[PDB]
């Protein structure tokens, strides 16, 4: 499928980052993971899949790190064709009592990051005539809900960037879209409900009220949905997907 | 793939509903066909695939003729499991000169056939455990163009449907989304292209794409259908509800 | 601000339709009503105001009622220079056991209604070069709920009707917009409200109870707010506003 | 009808901030004024309406002076019932070519000053039992243009913040929405017509608003101030998170 691609993931050495890094590597590309942690479990999860991976360590609210990220895919893969701006980070509070340095974080790692990303990226893309820019944004980048400003504002940027990148890219063969997923089964959710369970709860019971208010499935996005969904937009029939911004979100936004 | 699956794609006997058909029977459903003139040379594109297909000729604008096209997917496959809600035509003309007839065989071809279908398949697929509903909208479900009055409308009112379904279903295995195309080139474009050029038809055509959708290339019937086969996998189960567009840019600007 | 216009607003013999009237006919214009019921009781609700009102008890589900309340207009006073499309009704069903008769009606007065208003008053409006139509949606012209398919079908189908009407008069003095209401107060609700009091409930509770899972501000709108907004777009400041679906919903939508 | 009230417009030095001023003026609010340039000539335009305005230089760059700005208002009028967080600036670049203190300097002042403003202002909004948050965002808060990557970001950002912040008051007699307008004839557009003639200026004009904006004619501040004014009317109190547009018909196709 992707047999000899790279891809790049942000925020791929555990969770969403890493189940769409799984999934691209199964179907033959080369990794550059990031994020936090020893990466030496990550690298091994997906070279058993039979590709090269890399990772960098790069906290990406700091440009310069963002820069590194990327030379290191140029010296390690020759540039990226596919990248994967996932990101970071929440914060909950009124706005009126929203703390400034989380404001300034949700929107360093949720919104700017994707500008850097996407500028280091598209040069190599449009030379090979051939990439994908794939943005993890959120039901968030489309609605609000209260106590999250900065990740609402952070997520409609991204969803906004998305779309000047869509139409600046769209007479090439490079594309940018952004995915918005609903409540995901990441490991802090996955957190959340084993200490429901540790305390004596019903894990099921414990998702069954987390997802009441927002997402009518009652079902979680899964990782591997959200990177089938980005394996489906670096496909042929991709192509023409443009500057688009896809719900995976169990219902929340058709209420 | 969708192997042990049954598709119906209304209006599968060109264009668009083709192309899904096609990709759809590559994947292993078997198909109903539907949609006018001969339906030989669909047959064969499907049949083609190793896969058995049926061509029902309701006019989609009867209900009685609807409720046939399911009663005979019932009789003959036991049911469908997959429905693209695809048929679709188009008229052109200003609000104050739109001909009556145009408005009311759009809105009820369009739109209440959508809602027809939708209704015949859902309990079936509700009662097997499984389901897919896609409809074919358009760009012209989100956005207006000039002289699209009664299209506009009907394709904003399946994106609307579209939603009730997927909340509805939301607690069960069956997902209801749209898919909103931008430009197609389909004897539906072609006729838009030739009223422009009444003139080089192929400037025409270059026009009429440039005019709407940056990209400056048509979307193809193959990616559609790729995209309904994406929608039918496992990672589409908590798609439900949505409109996603396949546009050229057209919706970004 | 309105004197020497004539405003057609469908549905006004009571509720949302009376609201809007009286807003305009306090602004100055004249008034053609429409709806069910003797009139006389509507008719003097407007001429109090001290201007000039006619009725006509079309129902707008059939053509040749809709035609002879536009010609009741032309007659009586030259033609519609705002028309205000409000309408009908409602019917809650699973889709899969939505009645085909009320999937019809609902299509036929809060969708096709709209487009056969729009085409007997725009002929006028542009030969007079001034005119407004104002489609009376919803917020389920933007989003679903379970069990109103033909209704969110309908208003989704006014607010994209809205958008070709706004672009097709564009280049003119003519504008045509839609406002989206979340919850009103209306004579109906108004009643359901009374129900429960009358068995000895708190009114402001059954409101509560009423608006608690959509409408964040657990307010109603009013006719008289709406009346309001349709004044708005008949102003000068009202010129470029074109195509436009504008929310007044309590905080329905923002989430 | 506004008498007794205060409002504070960012960026009312000159275009659409000093538009919205004049007409809140008009109607009897006292008006802190701000932004760049002479400040007397934006004084005399307010106060020839009867009634008192200040003007505090501060860069909304700075947070700091962010504060300092809300500070002067509460010792000058006793606080602000109305905010129009109106400051704003463009750079047109290819986004690879975007220049990094550009993309900062934008997201700095096109959203993160709306935030600022907005936590200053809620809490004796609240206090006090009513407010008015209006955030001038625009037609690019919804749909994306060619170049204008940091723009366009910021603009979506402010219609999610005004989303968020509609629904925290919505309880409360404050209210927080956006108004989202199409081409205005300010210095900012006047640069961009420049770009384009460096050639007929006025061709250049015309080809600019044709491209987006159907209706071929500018929106005016005035305009844009008369909403304003109905947003803070009782009719706009349960408008709540809303993004209304006044764009020619620019997000109607
Ligand atoms: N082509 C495009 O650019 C474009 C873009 C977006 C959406 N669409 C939508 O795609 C769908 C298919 O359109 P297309 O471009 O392939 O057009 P098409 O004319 O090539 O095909 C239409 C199909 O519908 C059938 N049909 C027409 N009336 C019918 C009826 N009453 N009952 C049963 N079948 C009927 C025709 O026989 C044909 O099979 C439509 O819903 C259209 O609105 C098209
Ligand atoms: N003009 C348009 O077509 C258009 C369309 C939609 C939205 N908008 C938005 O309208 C708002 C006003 O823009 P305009 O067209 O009137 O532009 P303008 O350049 O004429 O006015 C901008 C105002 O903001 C001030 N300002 C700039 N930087 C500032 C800073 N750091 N701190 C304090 N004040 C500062 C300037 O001094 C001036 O008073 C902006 O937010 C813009 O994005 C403009």
């Amino acid at each position: 499928t992707l047999k000899g691609k790279t891809a790049l993931v942000t925020g791929s050495t555990s969770g969403i980052g890493l189940g769409i890094a799984q999934v691209l590597a199964r179907a033959g590309a080369n990794i550059v993971l990031n994020g936090f942690g020893d990466p030496a479990p990550a690298l091994a999860e997906i070279a058993r899949h039979g590709v090269k991976a890399v990772h960098h360590p790069a906290d990406l609210s700091d440009v310069a790190q963002i820069e590194a990220l990327f030379a290191l895919a140029e010296r390690e893969f020759g540039g990226v064709d596919i990248l994967v701006n996932n990101a970071g980070i929440q914060h909950v509070a009124p706005v009126e009592q929203f703390p400034l340095e989380s404001w300034d974080k949700i929107i360093a790692l949720n919104l700017s990051a994707v500008f850097h990303g996407t500028r280091l990226a598209l040069p190599g893309m449009r030379a090979r005539n051939w990439g994908r820019i794939i943005n993890i944004a959120s039901v968030h980048g489309l609605v609000g809900s209260t106590g999250k400003a900065a990740y609402v504002a952070a997520k409609h940027g991204v969803v906004g960037l998305t779309k000047v990148v869509g139409l600046e890219t769209a007479t090439s063969n490079v594309t940018c879209n952004a995915i918005c997923p609903g409540w995901v089964l990441t490991p802090l959710v996955q957190k959340q409900i084993d200490d429901r369970a540790a305390n004596g709860g019903d894990p099921l019971q414990a998702q069954h009220d987390l997802l009441a208010e927002k997402q009518p499935s009652l079902a979680f996005v899964t990782p591997e949905h959200l990177g089938e969904l980005v394996l489906f937009l670096c496909s042929e029939a991709g192509s023409q997907v443009r500057g688009a911004a896809w719900n995976v979100d169990g219902g929340w936004l058709a209420q």
